[PDB]
């Protein structure tokens, strides 16, 4: 959760097509139908991550480890990009 | 990674036929499935290479040092023709 | 190298047939197999002559020289002949 | 008409696409121009579906038949599934 | 239609080619025409069956019925194969 | 079925001419006749071999078992072949 | 321009492609080019031909009479096939 | 400027984009880029219409005359129609 | 025309080469140019056939006594043959 | 130029193969490769002949007259066809 | 920046693909990523051009000179077509 | 701070695009949350320059500084631009 918060900036620019962490959000009940929709209607990447960054960090520490593995399995060398930049 | 990014328009003219290369990266798993099939949807080699440059950029150095081997292993005479254009 | 960017319209012309040209690029690495079989493809030798062109053009100085010798021993009388136009 | 304000909130989930029902409510002018071009605005199917069942409720019974005959003949297996639930 | 919720990822991930599904969901009226024209927008294989399932989801028990008998017929291996993986 | 995965691209280079391996394929309704034809577009033996196992190995590992048979019994040299380099 | 507004219905549905059409109109000055990529953008052939007749009532009789021109040299069956259906 | 004040409700209906209208009064200096903006804002052309017509009635007759001839300009057969339909 | 549309999936199935029926089409003025082309553009005959016979049936009654007749005389066993499988 | 705009939908219609007008249109910087890659994409001749002559129009009169030399070059009876019916 | 704000409309209609341009002003630190996107989201060239040139004007003189050698460089007939019909 | 403020009606014409500056202003607690969303509630360019501009004044001379450094690291083009009419 931490590492979340703190890396803020670096993910909202890094993180990427969000499509299957939307879906892997959606299969935990971490986000509902409406609110992935409102996520897939940003016009850049960069306010989608923004967007959905920004609603994970409120619902709790849970959703931010759910979010945390989502985007560690989908991408394992973002995670270990900032992970190496932190040090 | 830092001779991808100051040769990142030749790379963008000259790069050429990634269907090899996009296979190393998926090998690698630098690329999924849906990453490799957006970069294979433009329609001239001029905006494939600049959406496969513009992606690996984002995801790390050890993307870019991946496709930096991978590019020199299909065609020696670009790594070289670069190389000496930079001297 | 320059000589063949020059005349690029008269071999375009007058080159013939590539395979012995197309093996010899394809021993010093210069082409790949699939690169040798997309210019196979093309249904004139207008057409395979601005493909092979086109992409040896493309890959650096290196595969013009080889390309010019190849296309020297091959036939002797286009050399010279295009040789003696430019004069 | 009883039965699309009982099933208000299953209508509101499970209409889709009502482009084809609001035509068939323009020419029968239980809508406008204007009432249409409203009801397309709304960003989500959710949204859209509430919109227009709550302003055809307003209008009074006969508009609530002519939308159940239009919703009857676009899709038949929602009037069925919505009239098995019911049971 | 519970086999289909279940499986709606493994699906989503290997229905594979919609053509004559799409005309089997087409003739027996649980599509449109236009929304098959929907589903067919699609890039990719994965996004067509995310938009064909979810549709086919909304629309009741009997359409997922049908779905799943057009996809037995269409392919055994995968009826099969999902069948022998809940096992 | 792990013997197919695992040496996919040496199947991908070596496999040859697949007319006998997609008529076993479509007498045991592996394969449609579309899919035959899908594979029979491309152009070269490499987009080929990559089309047909790529499609083969999504069907499940029955689809699998066809294929090894079918190739082990169409070149016994193959088979042999990989399963010497492997060891 | 009666029989246009009449068969605005029929007309939606069994224009077709308006490439040809868009021409002769564009020719005569009833639509700028704004106006025709407007009318190109829609997805479907029904929307296309929505838009087209919408846009094109309402600048009045003399456009309503190119259109009717317009289709009528285009195709000769669909005049004949809707003046028959209206007796 | 009186054919404008008349026609009032006609042009309300009417007029359509006026994007190339707003350009020609911006040209004219008879609107700033924020009532230009103001006149964007609308949500429907009838909107944007009343809007429009409503700014420029104010202002005064030669910003009537100029939207007069610009309309004139932009859409031939609008001003004939109303003038035919005023007889 | 009826049995044109109530044989329509086993004329997709069993048409075979269209070339010399769309050039009875052709003659008629039944296509255009650019019709003939789109039909000649598919694949595979199976979407040939899905093409011709969609774009026909549009057009009205007497485009399918034409497609019934030239296809008649073409091949005389495909309609004795789906006249004798309705029976 | 005023030749090449007055019969713009003669030349749309008899122009034909483009390859050695856009192989002169290259040779004098009137069109890139992204543009001439462009005119190439289209499908049928009609359709390459309006991108090739809407494009040229646009850059101005000296590449109209560029075009005019081209393809009185490549076509001798072209522009005395035009130019007898014209008169 | 005196000749491109004088031409302003002129180059509006004009200018044509800006992909190039816009990575001239991108490697010259002229736009931003976010503010290139925006260019690219309009759906025409007109509105494209628009907001490039809106958006040029703005930032200073230096923006409009490198935007003058960009266009300069990418089409020779359209600067020397401006300068001479402002002669 | 004395640059921003004897600036002030010129960067609330030129400022442009507040959202990454908002982002500054925000990351160095120069602004809440609250602040932010009410200068986006503003409906142009020019109402946001001014809400920004007349918040950020009253609070202090660091905040000025700060959104001065903002704005030259956004737009090097507009600090240059001022500084030099300022001259």
């Amino acid at each position: 959760a931490a590492f979340v918060k703190e890396n803020h900036r670096q993910l909202q620019a890094r993180m990427g097509d969000l499509k299957g962490v939307l879906d892997d959000l959606q299969d935990n009940e971490v986000l509902t139908e409406n609110e992935k929709e409102l996520v897939e209607q940003e016009k850049t990447r960069q306010s989608k991550n923004e967007a959905l960054l920004s609603m994970v960090e409120k619902k709790g520490d849970l959703a931010l480890d759910v979010l945390f593995r989502s985007i560690s399995e989908r991408d394992p060398y973002l995670v270990s990009y900032l992970r190496q930049q932190n040090l």
